[PDB]
């Protein structure tokens, strides 16, 4: 299925960037299926 995707519902763009940014690393990713999904 997936790999860099949160369990994080989008919705607020730092909601997903403190995580994002934090979990992965650079805060780059998009809200896909209401969840944010990271990508690089």
């Amino acid at each position: 299925w997936c790999s860099t995707c949160l369990d994080l519902a989008c919705g607020a763009s730092r909601e997903c960037y403190d995580p994002c940014f934090k979990a992965f690393g650079r805060a780059h990713g998009k809200c896909m299926n209401n969840k944010c999904r990271c990508y690089t």
